[PDB]
C-alpha cells in the first residue's frame, strides 16, 4: 500500500514511459505542455485508471487521437487531487495504451522554485529548478506518483533561447523552437527505468566545465571555477563506488550547483546530481556529500524504496557506501570518525523529536503524514547504525560489502520493502542465521528512540575533539586565559566541526566562554558552512546578541534546510532575536523555496 499516492497502484496498471513535451513560461511562471504516458494494464478488462496531480490545470486528455472523459476529485491537502481517466476501450492484462495529457502547472507548484534575475548570480536572467522527492512530481505533471513504479522517459523542453535546460537524463540535442524563434528546444532521453521522483528539470544561464572523463560541473558562470575545483574528487569516487556496487549504468555523472535556496545538500537525479552551493568551502572538505550522491546511483536509483515508509533503505545504504568511499580515500580511522559523528546526529534528532516520537522509528507509517514534515536525519543515521552493527556482527566490512553488492545486483531496477531487504539478508547470510537471530528486529525497525544497541567505534580522531570540548565545558572564568589559537593546530576542519558539535550538545555555555572562543579562535571568520552553522548555533543558544545579525544573515542568504531551520528555531527561542526572526521569515517567505517556506513556517508557528 503506497499511502502517499492517490493513483491506481502498480497492481492495476504501470507506467512504462513518459514522453514530455513542454514549455517553460517565465512570464506566467508555469510549465505548459503534454505528458504522454505509456500505460500497461496489470488486470483484465481495465476501463479506467487514476493518476496523482497537485495544483495542475488540465486542458484535455487524448487517447488514440480522440478526447476522453476524466474527472478530478477533491483536494486531499498535500496529496493533491486524484485524476480519474475513462479509457475509450477496455484493456486486457499486459496491453498498453498511450495517454496524452495537456496540462499547465500552478505558479505555486510545490515541485518548483522560480527565481527572478536579482535572485541569481548573474542578475540578468531568471532561473527555475525542480525537486520531486518525495511526492512533488504530481505538482509538475499527472503521473502514478509512487516509487513502486519505474518508467523510462524522453522530453523536449522549450525555453527562452538565451537559457539552458537540463534534466535527469542524457542530453539529446537542441534546435530552435520551430514555432517561436525566440526559444530553443532541448531534448533528453532517460533509457534506464526510474521512479518518477527522479524526474528533474533546471532552466537557467548555465555553463559547464569538464572535470573527469564522464563528468561536467554546471552552474552560473560566477560559480564554475570554484565548483570544478571543489568537486575534483568526483571520478576517483565514481571508481571506488563501482568497485563497491558494480558497473555505473547511467552513462554520464554530471553535477549541477544550484542557487543558495536549494533545500538539501544533494539530490541524486540520475545523470545529473544537484548540490547546494554551501558545499563550496574552498578545500573539498564537504565532499562526502558527493560520495553520498554518487552512491545513490546504486542504492536508491537502481534499488528503490517501494513506498516512502521504507525510505531508510534508500538513505541508510547510501550513507553506508558514502562512508566506505570516504574511508577508502582517507582511511578506516576516518570512516569510524564519521560513523561516530553520525551517531551523535542520531542522538540529536531523537532528543529534538522526543524518544517516543513515531518519526524516530526506522520504518515510518506515513498514512496521513506529509513526507516533507516527516523528513529528518533519522533514516540516514538510524539506517546507517543498523548496517554498521550488522557489519560488526557478521564479521567486518569486507564481508558486509559482499552483501551490499549482492543486494544491489538482486534488486536492480526494482522497488522493494524492508521485508524484501531482510529476507535477502537472511538468505545471503544463511550460514550466520544464528547471529542474525540475536538482532532485536522489532526494536531496530519499528520502535522509537535510540537503537537498542550502539555499535563499536574507533576513537582515534574523535578523542582530541572530546578533549578540547570538555576543557571548555569544565573551564571556569580563571581558566579562559589558558585557551589559545594553538589549541586548534592539529585539528582538521572535520575535527573543528566535531569539537563544535560536542560543545553544541552541552549548550549553552557561559557567555564569557563563547566570547573568549571568538577572541582566541576567530570562528566568525570561518566560511565553511557546516562549521559556521554549529558555531552560530552555539552563540545564539548561549545568548550572545552580537551573533544575531550573523545567524539571521546565514539563515536567509542560503536555504539549505539543515542550516536554515535550526537557525530560525534558535533565533525564535532567543527572546532578544524572537521578533527579528519572525519578521525576517515573513519578509523573505515570498521568495523562499516552497517546501522550505512551509517548514520554517511550521517551525516558527507563523501562518
Ligand atoms: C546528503 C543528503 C542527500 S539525500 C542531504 O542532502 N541531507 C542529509 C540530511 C540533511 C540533508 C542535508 O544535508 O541538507
Ligand atoms: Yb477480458
Ligand atoms: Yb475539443
Ligand atoms: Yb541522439
Ligand atoms: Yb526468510
Ligand atoms: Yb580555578
Ligand atoms: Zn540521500
Amino acid at each position: 500500500v503506497d499511502t502517499c499516492s492517490l493513483a491506481s497502484p502498480a497492481s492495476v496498471c504501470r507506467t512504462k514511459h513518459l514522453h514530455l513535451r513542454c514549455s517553460v513560461d517565465f512570464t506566467r511562471r508555469t510549465l505548459t505542455g503534454t505528458a504522454a504516458l505509456t500505460v500497461q494494464s496489470q488486470e483484465d478488462n481495465l476501463r479506467s485508471l487514476v493518476l496523482d496531480t497537485k495544483d495542475l490545470t488540465i486542458e484535455k486528455v487524448v487517447i488514440n487521437g480522440q478526447e476522453v472523459k476524466y474527472a478530478l476529485g477533491e483536494r486531499q491537502s498535500y496529496k493533491g487531487s486524484p485524476m480519474e481517466i475513462s479509457l475509450p476501450i477496455a484493456l486486457s492484462k499486459n496491453q498498453e495504451i498511450v495517454i496524452e495529457i495537456s496540462f499547465e502547472t500552478s505558479p505555486k507548484s510545490s515541485a518548483l522554485q522560480w527565481l527572478t534575475p536579482e535572485q541569481t548570480s548573474g542578475k540578468e536572467h531568471p532561473y527555475l529548478f525542480s525537486q520531486c522527492q518525495a511526492i512533488h512530481c504530481r505538482a509538475i505533471l499527472p503521473c502514478q506518483d509512487t516509487p513502486s513504479v519505474k518508467l523510462t522517459y524522453t522530453a523536449e523542453v522549450s525555453v527562452p533561447k538565451e537559457l539552458v535546460a537540463l534534466m535527469s537524463a542524457i542530453r539529446d540535442g537542441e534546435t530552435p523552437d520551430p514555432e517561436d524563434p525566440s526559444r530553443k528546444i532541448y531534448k533528453f532521453i532517460q533509457k534506464v527505468p526510474i521512479p518518477c521522483y527522479l524526474i528533474a528539470l533546471v532552466v537557467g544561464a548555465l555553463e559547464s566545465r569538464q572535470i573527469g572523463p564522464r563528468t561536467l560541473v554546471w552552474s552560473e558562470k560566477e560559480q564554475v571555477e570554484k565548483s570544478a575545483y571543489e568537486f575534483s574528487e568526483t571520478e576517483s569516487m565514481l571508481k571506488i563506488a563501482e568497485d563497491l556496487g558494480g558497473p555505473y549504468v547511467w552513462g554520464q555523472y554530471d553535477l549541477l550547483v544550484l542557487p543558495p535556496s536549494f533545500p538539501y545538500g544533494g539530490m541524486e537525479n540520475p545523470c545529473l546530481t544537484f548540490v547546494t552551493p554551501t558545499l563550496l568551502a574552498g578545500d573539498k572538505s564537504l565532499s562526502n556529500v558527493i560520495a553520498h550522491e554518487i552512491s545513490h546511483s546504486w542504492t536508491g536509483n537502481l534499488v528503490t524504496n517501494k513506498t516512502w515508509d521504507h525510505f531508510w533503505l534508500n538513505e541508510g545504504h547510501t550513507v553506508y557506501l558514502e562512508r566506505h568511499i570516504c574511508g577508502r580515500l582517507f582511511g578506516e580511522k576516518f570512516r569510524h570518525f564519521n560513523a561516530l559523528g553520525g551517531w551523535g546526529e542520531l542522538q540529536n534528532s531523537v532528543k529534538t523529536f522526543g524518544e517516543t516520537h513515531p518519526f524516530t522509528k526506522l520504518v515510518v507509517d506515513l498514512t496521513d503524514i506529509d513526507p516533507d514534515v516527516a523528513y529528518s536525519s533519522v533514516p540516514y543515521e538510524k539506517g546507517f547504525a543498523l548496517l554498521f552493527y550488522l557489519e560488526q556482527l557478521l564479521g567486518g566490512p569486507e564481508i558486509f560489502l559482499g552483501f551490499l553488492k549482492a543486494y544491489v545486483e538482486k534488486f536492480s531496477y526494482k522497488s522493494i520493502t524492508t521485508d524484501d531487504w531482510k529476507d535477502f539478508l537472511y538468505s545471503y547470510f544463511k550460514d550466520k542465521v544464528d547471529v542474525l537471530n540475536q538482532v532485536d528486529w522489532n526494536a531496530w525497525l519499528y520502535s522509537p528512540g535510540l537503537p537498542p544497541i550502539k555499535p563499536n567505534y574507533d576513537m582515534t580522531l574523535t578523542n582530541a575533539c572530546i578533549a578540547l570540548s570538555q576543557r571548555w565545558i569544565t573551564a571556569k572564568e580563571d581558566d579562559l586565559n589558558s585557551f589559545n589559537a594553538t589549541d586548534l593546530k592539529d585539528l582538521s576542519s572535520h575535527q573543528l566541526n566535531e569539537f563544535l558539535a560536542q560543545t553544541l550538545q552541552r549548550a549553552p555555555l557561559p557567555l564569557g566562554h563563547i566570547k573568549r572562543m571568538q577572541e582566541v579562535y576567530n570562528f566568525n571568520a570561518i566560511n565553511n558552512s557546516e562549521i559556521r552553522f554549529r558555531w552560530l548555533r552555539l552563540c545564539i543558544q548561549s545568548k550572545w546578541e552580537d551573533a544575531i545579525p550573523l545567524a539571521l544573515k546565514m539563515a536567509t542568504e542560503q536555504g539549505r534546510m539543515k542550516f536554515t531551520r535550526p537557525l530560525f528555531k534558535d533565533l525564535a527561542a532567543f527572546d532578544k532575536s524572537h521578533d527579528q526572526a519572525v519578521r525576517t521569515y515573513q519578509e523573505h517567505k515570498a521568495s523562499m523555496h516552497p517546501v522550505t517556506a512551509m517548514l520554517v513556517g511550521k517551525d516558527l508557528k507563523v501562518d
